[PDB]
């Protein structure tokens, strides 16, 4: 039964990257060969090509991403050799570092060797590379809610906070055999930050708020031909929205918005008086303003669905149905003003794909 | 089986009814009663009292409705005596006045006679009882796009626009026998409009913005026990954020967001200026403004969503499953900034409850 599901996951992977990359003929004969490792292994191992493309699949079936378009451009480094935890650490900075590119942001996908009987070589604790602690001592918050339970789990393992209210967390996993991870304090010349200022409103430094350059999603599971990458963390560069709409606002995370009030001089008493949706305008544009100031890059929520509907577009000319998610889609500020808001998508789950998995801290 | 269906789905109703309205007893005999009516007419007729309650729960199971708080609180009017042309427009009138009530507005119905062997009695064309016209010819567009295919309906029939941006449509219906409808100018003594301004920038009067007071929709088909009442115009109050971000601001629709720009002194060329999100908060601040300082009922997307969330806290206390279209109920402004957001809904259908029907024009 497992390898059956394997078996058969790995003849659709096949047959469809081989034909999407002209190399159809070619198929017969690896689909064989594959027959006999996994009957004599139990698996199979991916060519360099197929492990490239297969993560390109993944984002391009990744529902509820706007920002597929890019999907075949994405830089896939491939780390199925490292045994060792100082290799983890060491490729964990570098994708770091690779993806950064002084802040001309390259999406970048480090791939680490798979699981076995789904038993993971490598189980990866945070959520994303860059994170914020988060605190909370007797209704003291401090920093990042989201990050409060890994943040109290580094904490039982040696590592201290200094309890600003942005201290990264270590990177920490776990490798096969360990009964305990580790945890490594990330080099700060590794990890680009932003400060939000306005463009036009000065005292908006007031608020000293900044923000990481990148996003890499490290939590998630890659699944490819029935093969489970559960390690394989994954960047892009950010939406505005993201960061000044979710991170910065949501009452569970930040919370800032009567503070950005306050600062750009109107009141925050009355609904009717929208101070929340204006806060939020210009709190989104202080982000898109810092980060193309500082030479990061960014894209702001317009832009970003004039590209989704291009991979629509694309994906149509190319004979492929589209698959997408309109909640996570539709960007948390104006909506109604992209086009996505204005149509449906599909929610079908194509392989390959990104999955989560279960939290090992909590 | 059209007696089975309708059968069934009264069994349902009023044993759902009358244990709601502590009336339980009752129903055992009260659908004898039925059977016998349906047995011998092919359909059965509500009591005052079944038809009043239907409605409220009509609007209590409409999944697309953020403001189902005030579901208890419908004026239902009655008026299944109607057999003339001259009724059918007076009760129109009249709900338009008693909805408008001089803009403190009362959530009201008009509820016409059923269908009869899925026979219309009367057909009312309007999408809204209050709407305004919309033309193109030959790539100049006026009016409202939304209205173009019934103003040309109108047209067809003799009545003729002014060609105004805002031109009133008049009703217009059909009743069973005739092969045509008729239509009546609305008289404009019976419809409130306010015109928008915004509390800071008198510019903003320039626009020429105005919008009607009461939404009523006239278009959909109330059910209740198996019972079709295809004309039962409807109404509340509005959400801004409709008439400032939908209305207003769709392109498909007014298309004004360019304008709402140019006259709030801010620059429409770059998306990373957010400058359709800015103006989006201007001119839906314009608009809760002038409702509120002209004495007509409104509510701002907050304190909708706020009113919502003890409708779901109301259902649940009563021993009530909650439905919802997470699609429709979060705003197109600020979702995020609300509850309804970052939690799911149920979206299965439970009637009573208002559908869809065809367009007879188109
Ligand atoms: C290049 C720029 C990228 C942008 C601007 C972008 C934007 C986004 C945004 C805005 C979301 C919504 C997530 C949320 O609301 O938290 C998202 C989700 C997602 N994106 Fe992307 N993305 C990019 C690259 C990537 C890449 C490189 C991958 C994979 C290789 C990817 C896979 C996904 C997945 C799986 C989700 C859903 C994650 C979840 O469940 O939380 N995207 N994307
Ligand atoms: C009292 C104030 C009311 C407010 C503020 C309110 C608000 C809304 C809003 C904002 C929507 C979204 C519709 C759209 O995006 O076009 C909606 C939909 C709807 N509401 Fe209400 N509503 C109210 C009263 C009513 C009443 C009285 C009924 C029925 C008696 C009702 C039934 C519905 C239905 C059926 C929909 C979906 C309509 C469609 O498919 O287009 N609501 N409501
Ligand atoms: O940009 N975003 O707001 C955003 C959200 C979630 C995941 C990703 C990645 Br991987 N790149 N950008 C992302
Ligand atoms: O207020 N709204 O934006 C809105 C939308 C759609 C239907 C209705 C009714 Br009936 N009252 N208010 C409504
Ligand atoms: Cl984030
Ligand atoms: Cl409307």
């Amino acid at each position: 039964e497992e390898k059956e599901i394997l078996w058969n996951e790995a003849k659709a992977f096949i047959a469809a990257c081989y034909q999407e990359l002209g190399k159809a003929a070619e198929v017969k004969d690896r689909l064989a060969d594959i027959k006999s490792e996994i009957d004599l292994t139990g698996s199979y191992v991916h060519t360099k090509e197929e492990l490239e493309h297969g993560a390109k699949m993944a984002w391009r079936n990744s529902n509820r991403c706007i920002g597929r378009l890019f999907w075949n451009s994405l830089n896939v480094i491939d780390r199925r050799d490292v045994r060792t935890k100082e290799e983890v650490r060491d490729a964990l900075f570098h994708h770091i570092e690779t993806a950064t590119n002084n802040g001309k942001i390259r999406p970048t996908i480090t791939i680490f060797p798979p699981e076995e009987k789904g038993e993971k070589q490598v189980e990866i604790w945070n959520h994303q590379l860059i994170r914020y602690a988060g605190y909370e001592s007797d209704g003291e918050r401090i920093g990042d809610p989201a990050s409060c339970s890994l943040t109290a789990a580094c904490e039982e393992l040696g590592w201290r906070g200094e309890r600003t209210d942005f201290d990264l967390l270590p990177l920490i996993f776990r490798m096969k055999g360990d009964e305990q991870p580790v945890w490594y304090e990330l080099p700060r010349s590794l990890v680009i930050e932003v400060p939000i200022t306005h463009p036009d409103i000065e005292a908006f430094s007031d608020l000293e708020l900044k923000w990481y350059g990148v996003p890499i999603i490290s939590d998630m599971k890659l699944e490819v031909g029935g093969i489970h990458y559960n390690a394989a963390p994954f960047n892009g560069w950010y939406m505005g929205t993201e960061i000044g709409a979710r991170n910065l606002a949501d009452e569970k995370r930040y919370d800032k918005l009567k503070k950005v009030a306050s600062v750009i001089g109107i009141a925050a008493d009355y609904n009717t008086d929208l101070w929340k949706d204006q806060a939020l305008v210009e709190l989104n544009k202080a982000v898109l303003h810092s980060y193309k100031k500082q030479g990061v890059s960014i894209v702001d929520h317009h832009t970003a669905a004039s590209q989704f509907k291009r991979f629509e577009e694309q994906a149509e000319e190319a004979g492929r149905k589209l698959t997408g998610d309109w909640t996570w889609l539709i960007p948390p500020i104006s909506p109604a003003a992209t086009h996505i808001f204005h149509r449906s998508y599909d929610n079908s789950i194509v392989k390959p794909n990104y999955f989560y998995q279960d939290k090992p801290y909590e």
